[PDB]
């Protein structure tokens, strides 16, 4: 029902994120910037503040949201236990089943063990 | 380095367990009832204490653990940032590696939507 | 809605998988020798004879059939395309939905690399 | 050492796939139109000629290439026990390893199950 959406400097990509987003049915907007750090959460705070029991989350891609699965992981399991799920759009997952939740946390781990190698590459 | 094995009430199997650890080449020995609660630690308490960077983990299986992946991710994890790897047996898999961190996660994923099917099968 | 199980030389423990299958639900009986090889298949060869479209397979467990995922998929998928599909016991899969092929073909992946590393275990 | 790119009918994207093919370094060039059929291999046939044990395969994405896991592991599991080996750039994978053929088969687990959500999508 509550929309998110991730980008490092310019807005006019997000503006077709934003698009097919509200084509895919959700009712609120978020927006945030990347410059300074993208594991400390800035605008989606107030996400977490607009959104309650038995709604869910919109999400283009698990990797515009945070990348580490340790922190992944950690955050979308205690919606979980907050009567609270979360569907990934491209991604094409939901944590609503606990079958659904298997392809998440094996794309989360995908996502993770991506930016690991990525990562690793930019040394030797 | 160090090992730990669970069990509910009986200690004669952990016997055969802990013959293929010191096998497997480990120090001290940790062992636990699960006669109560299974996803609070009670003498895993001590193996947190008695470890420091640098040293390993040993593990039989994943299932005999914890089984819950939001719990365990969220532990395994935290010592990955506190310099301290980890190994399961005959699961087959270190966190030693970025590559390898992958199998473990999505065993530690299975394990989780393993108990979750399983438990929901009691019901109808 | 047709079982079948595979085993070494005694015949006792099969008996309490037969149990199993019956009461998850099958018709009739199927059961190997592995003494031999166990990638050639014997009196599975009559299991593809008396299996039509819309039917399904039953299994215990995925190791307990061939283990080899190349050889795997390349089977099970046929039937796919032949109308039948596949459920596994114990393992907590079916091949039915899209969304279930997948902890399939990912479980197959882990009984294969399964295999793959317990073997090499023995050289050195 | 051996480069192979898919495409729909425009030829400019290639040539900055090409251009990071041969940075990463390999050999001969290959490429294909996607007007007609994307499972049946065109131009890709002489890639299976001037391959030889040994050598190994170059890919961009493993989706492009043909998608359907069941076609896609009945296929590079044959070099596999011909003595040639693969590796996915972007997808950061390689079969060289039996650890490493795992990341293989469930990203090619996934780029079907893809296929397959992405397909139905279409569609109700």
């Amino acid at each position: 029902l509550i929309g998110y959406v991730r980008v490092a400097t310019n807005d006019q990509n997000t503006d077709l994120q934003r698009n097919a987003l509200v084509c895919a049915g959700c009712e609120q907007i978020f927006e945030d910037k990347l410059s300074g750090t993208r594991t400390d959460r800035p605008g989606l705070k107030r996400a977490l503040k607009r959104l309650q029991k038995g709604d869910t989350l919109v999400v283009w891609k698990l990797d515009r949201l945070g990348r580490s699965m340790k922190h992944l992981i950690s955050l979308v399991g205690e919606l979980r236990e907050r009567g609270i799920n979360f569907r990934s759009l491209t991604d094409s997952i939901d944590t609503s089943s606990p079958m659904g939740r298997f392809f998440f946390h094996v794309m989360g781990a995908l996502a993770e063990v991506e930016r690991e190698l990525i990562i690793e590459r930019t040394m030797a």
